C-alpha cells in the first residue's frame, strides 16, 4: 500500500512528456507501467500482487516479433499515459484504469502478419472473427488473461463498473483496427467543425477514445527523429516478412512490404504522415489542445523524411 514505484531521475523527468523512450532495459518496463498506473489512476487502483500477476501473463502472451511485441505494447500505454496526465479532468477513474490496460493488451499474440494476410492465408482467425480478425484475437487473449486465477485486476469493481471497464477495453482494442480510423476520423472531424461535438455524449467519447487509441498506436511517428527512423526498420521487418509470404502463395504484395521496393519507404513515409499520421494528431489536438506536442514530433519527423528524399539524409 505504502509501496510506490520510483524511476531514476532522468526517467521520472522524461516520462512525463509525449516523446519518451521505454530504453532497450525489457526488465525495467513492468516497474515503468506500474509506476504510470499509480500516478494516472492511483496505488488503490489495483492489489500489486494481481497487477505484477497481470503484466507478467500478458508479458508472456506477446512473441518474439520485430515490432508487434512486448515493447510496443509498453511504449503505446505510455502515449496514452501521457494523453491522460495532460488531460487529468476530462476521462472518469473507470476511463483512466481500462485504457492503460486496453495499450498494454491492444496486439496480445500478434503473429506479426496482418487481416488481409490472415484472410489470403485462410488462417482459422480469419474464420472465427470476419472483420477485425487481429483485433478480435487481442481482445479474447484479454479476457482469458484476466479470468486466470490470481489474474482479476478488476476484481473490487461492482458488478457493473466491471461491465463498463470490459466494454471500454472492448471498443478501444477493437479500434487499433486502422482501417476503422479513417472513418472514425472524418465524422470526429464533421462533428468538432459544425460544433455538434458532445463529451458527455457515450457514442462521441467512444469516437475520442478511438482516436486516442490510434494516436497511440502510431506514436513511433512522434518520438525524436532516432527514435521513430530505427522504429521504422523493425516495422518494415515485420512487413517484408509478411511479403515474402504474400509471395509464398502467389501473390504480388503491395510494395509497403515487397522487400525488392525498399528504395521507395521514403515517398511511402510521406504518404503515410500525410494520408494517416498528420490528420491523426490534427484532429486530436483539436479535440484535446495539450496532446499538441504529438503533432509538433510527428511534422518534425514528416520533415526528417523530406530530406532523406532530398538526399540531405
Ligand atoms: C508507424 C508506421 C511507420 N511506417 C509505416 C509504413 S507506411 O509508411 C508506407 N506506405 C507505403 C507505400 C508504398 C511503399 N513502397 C515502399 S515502402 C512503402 C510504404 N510505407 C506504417 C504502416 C506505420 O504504422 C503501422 C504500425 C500501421
Ligand atoms: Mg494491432
Ligand atoms: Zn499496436
Amino acid at each position: 500500500g505504502l509501496m510506490q514505484f520510483t524511476l531514476p531521475v532522468r526517467l521520472c523527468k522524461e516520462i512525463e512528456l509525449f516523446h519518451f523512450d521505454i530504453g532497450p532495459f525489457e526488465n525495467m518496463w513492468p516497474g515503468i507501467f506500474v509506476y504510470m498506473v499509480h500516478r494516472s489512476c492511483g496505488t488503490s487502483c489495483f492489489e500489486l500482487e494481481k497487477l505484477c500477476r497481470f503484466i507478467m501473463s500478458v508479458k508472456k502472451n506477446y512473441r518474439r516479433v520485430p515490432y508487434h511485441n512486448w515493447k510496443h505494447a509498453v511504449t503505446v500505454a505510455h502515449c496514452m499515459y501521457a494523453i491522460l496526465q495532460n488531460n487529468h479532468t476530462l476521462f472518469t477513474d473507470l476511463e483512466r484504469k481500462g485504457l492503460l490496460i486496453a495499450c498494454l493488451c491492444h496486439d496480445l499474440d500478434h503473429r506479426g502478419f496482418s487481416n488481409s494476410y490472415l484472410q489470403k492465408f485462410d488462417h482459422p482467425l480469419a474464420a472465427l472473427y470476419s472483420t477485425s480478425t487481429m483485433e478480435q484475437h487481442h481482445f479474447s487473449q484479454t479476457v482469458s488473461i484476466l479470468q486466470l486465477e490470481g489474474h482479476n485486476i478488476f476484481s473490487t469493481l461492482s458488478s457493473s463498473e466491471y461491465e463498463q471497464v470490459l466494454e471500454i477495453i472492448r471498443k478501444a482494442i477493437i479500434a487499433t483496427d486502422l482501417a476503422l480510423y479513417f472513418g472514425n476520423r472524418k465524422q470526429l472531424e464533421e462533428m468538432y467543425q459544425t460544433g455538434s461535438l458532445n463529451l458527455n455524449n457515450q457514442s462521441h467519447r467512444d469516437r475520442v477514445i478511438g482516436l486516442m487509441m490510434t494516436a497511440c498506436d502510431l506514436c513511433s511517428v512522434t518520438k525524436l527523429w532516432p527514435v521513430t527512423k530505427l522504429t521504422a526498420n523493425d516495422i518494415y521487418a515485420e512487413f517484408w516478412a509478411e511479403g515474402d509470404e504474400m509471395k509464398k502463395l502467389g501473390i504480388q504484395p503491395i510494395p509497403m512490404m515487397d522487400r525488392d521496393k525498399k528504395d521507395e519507404v521514403p515517398q511511402g513515409q510521406l504518404g503515410f504522415y500525410n494520408a494517416v499520421a498528420i490528420p491523426c494528431y490534427t484532429t486530436l489536438t483539436q479535440i484535446l489542445p495539450p496532446t499538441e506536442p504529438l503533432l509538433k514530433a510527428c511534422r518534425d519527423n514528416l520533415s526528417q523524411w523530406e530530406k532523406v528524399i532530398r538526399g540531405e539524409e
